DNA sequence: TTGGTTAATAATATCTTAATT
DNA sequence: AATTAAGATATTATTAACCAA
């Protein structure tokens, strides 16, 4: 939620914060880039606004905020809507072009929609994520290298946690014709999991219980 | 890059098909929400193109539709009646873009070029790595690699997705235009060119490949 | 018995070439 | 350049023997 403006006209900086503030939003201003520049390099704003009109470097601020600071969004104010002017703002990577007099019901909706993210399948306890999308795990910053029905099978308990989950369930749940294979498979598939992190990375992720199951408990 | 048109006038539609085949994208056209939903179900597209105002169908309803189908899939409406609070409603039904008819097919095709670029810029720069989609171009420490075609197309979609898991199904519907007829094994000889021209001679990791998954790019390694 | 623990081996996936186009 | 065919090679999955309790 953090926006940063960039615009020397102080009316249309005090307002458009106003504004941004109002929608919910984290904001800090700037009259020229120079100090802009300085803010993307502390912290991280999910989206700047500036204006195509000082230095009238605006092809090369794009890039600038585009290198220095990738994960964020671009858009450009310009008083000059023509064609000309849009299409050019977006080839030197803008993601949005906006032209003012700005409506700010409008704008609002747009950066809305650009700052929109999808749901994620993505599992974060504590340090560790489980992301399935990309088949990915990772505890204190360090990837871990489980795949395959050993990774489905973590995944399935922890989206079941607290909750004691029976090797029948497992089988159905991540293994196709589940009555044609060694149950077997299920405890060797708990080895490596712990193999690959309770053991090294010193946690007890995965909990058997007697005649019931196992049962994801890391707390 | 794959594109899906939703309209229901005819004549506009293929207009629309023509100027985006032009610029090199791989184009479905349908003229209702069921046939698009039809495509959206067995094809996966990069951005869907669709009125606001199909002769049947909730515009709304239809961004929906496609967004939780195919989340990553952008949306972009088009519209004739282009007041504000239509845009805004567009917006919030979940599409990334709103552009009024009559279409300035110059302006479409920055503003689709501005989507598809996934926040990135025309020119993909990482590290010594320059990969130039507009010149067909791959430089190296100034140092020239001759990569074109499909394996050209492969990589850059890989890096534009890039540290994310691309499924072979998906890297044919976005660069081949009938990618039913076409084997799988035409992605894994493209891969094997990239890692031919690029990783074994460079000595560098750009393309991991993730059993069941697809690929991924991960050239910062 | 129940679970875990290893290890080999069968499956399955992906890759690499060479040819054809 | 583009696509495919086939074997080469890599990587899981499955299976069972084995151990401890």
């Amino acid at each position: 939620g953090r926006i940063l403006v960039i615009e020397d006209e102080i009316s249309l900086n005090k307002t458009i914060i106003d504004n941004l503030n109002e929608f919910g939003y984290q904001t800090d201003s700037s009259e020229n880039f120079k100090d802009g520049e300085y803010f993307i390099g502390i912290r991280h704003y999910d989206l700047v606004l500036a204006s195509w009109n000082p230095d009238g470097d605006g092809a090369e601020l794009v890039n600038t905020i585009k290198h220095k600071s990738p994960r964020t969004s671009v858009m450009i104010m310009s008083a000059k809507a023509d064609k000309d002017t849009e299409i050019k703002a977006l080839k030197a990577g803008a993601d949005d072009f906006v032209k003012k007099p700005l409506d700010f019901d409008i704008l609002l909706a747009r950066i809305e929609a650009r700052l929109r993210l999808g749901g994620t399948n993505v599992i974060k306890i504590e340090d560790l994520v489980i992301d399935p999308d990309e088949e990915k795990i990772t505890y204190k910053g360090q990837d871990i290298e489980l795949k395959g029905k050993p990774f489905e099978v973590l995944t399935h308990l922890a989206r079941h946690s607290d909750q004691i989950v029976s090797k029948e369930q497992l089988l159905d749940a991540i293994w196709e014709e589940p009555e044609l294979v060694t149950p077997n498979v299920i405890e060797v598939a708990i080895n490596q999991i712990r193999q690959k992190m309770d053991k090294p990375l010193n946690i007890s992720t995965i909990e058997t219980v007697r005649r019931r199951g196992y049962r994801f408990c890391f707390p």
